[PDB]
């Protein structure tokens, strides 16, 4: 509409994100388009405008600001602040494991975003490193797109809770060691989460403090009620695990 599409980057759940120039507002923004009018159906319509409304209610600074949303030309849009940086997924591939304080710094900011989300009643079922965008000075945003996998999934999700705390702890693990806690294929991984002994990160890389195994053990403890209640408490413990 008032916008003019540009480079296809980002691949959200229901929509596909483009970079876009807001010609009225005279700035470059990220714009998600729920493409091809899949939500002619009111069930998609109301849902993706319900959580769009909760998204722009958020005030936490590690969540992308929402500029605007509504309809133009039948198409439902969400206009948001454009951010630069790389995936945690991209970092890890290209940089190996992170120095623990860096890992912690990143986990702290995303857990913060997650807590805020939960608090406004838009709980994320999980986190992928591919949903973590690291900017200038290790500033990280939680984004809802790419450019879900079993590597980061709590067991309670497979049958009949806040599962994001579990996910974040897998993500923390990966930042430390270099790889997700459970390897193998979808079957063996799914099983590993239900059953395999939680890994002890210090037993992999040299420079990882002991206190962390406890954090990971708690953070991806088997019974949901044994884990941290917030990502904040995760963060706190993680932080405290630097000697
Ligand atoms: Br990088
Ligand atoms: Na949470």
């Amino acid at each position: 509409g008032p916008y003019r599409l540009r480079r296809l980057v980002g691949r959200g759940g229901m929509g596909d994100v483009y970079e876009a120039e807001d010609t009225v507002r005279e700035r470059i923004v990220a714009l998600k388009l729920m493409s091809e009018t899949l939500s002619s159906d009111p069930v998609f319509r109301t849902r993706m405008q319900r959580e769009a409304r909760t998204a722009g209610r958020l005030q936490e600074p590690h969540v992308v600001p929402i500029h605007d949303f509504g309809e133009i030309d039948g198409q439902l849009y969400v206009d948001m602040r454009l951010i630069n940086g790389v995936d945690l997924a991209a970092m890890l591939r290209r940089q190996g494991p992170l120095a623990p304080p860096r890992a912690v710094a990143i986990v702290r900011q995303i857990g913060s975003a997650l807590d805020a989300a939960h608090a406004a009643g838009a709980t994320h079922r999980d986190v992928k490193p591919e949903n973590i965008l690291v900017s200038a000075d290790d500033f990280a945003y939680l984004v809802d797109f790419g450019i879900g996998t079993l590597y980061y999934m709590a067991p309670e999700r497979f049958s009949e809770y806040r599962a994001d705390i579990y996910a974040l702890t897998c993500v923390l693990y990966e930042c430390l060691t270099g790889s997700p806690p459970y390897q193998g294929d979808q079957l063996s991984v799914m099983g590993a989460h239900i059953n395999q002994a939680i890994p002890r990160p210090s037993t992999v890389r040299p420079g990882i403090p002991v206190a962390f195994d406890a954090v990971i053990a708690r953070g991806m403890a088997k019974n949901p009620e044994d884990r941290y209640v917030t990502c904040g408490d995760l963060s706190a413990a993680a932080h405290a695990a630097l000697a």
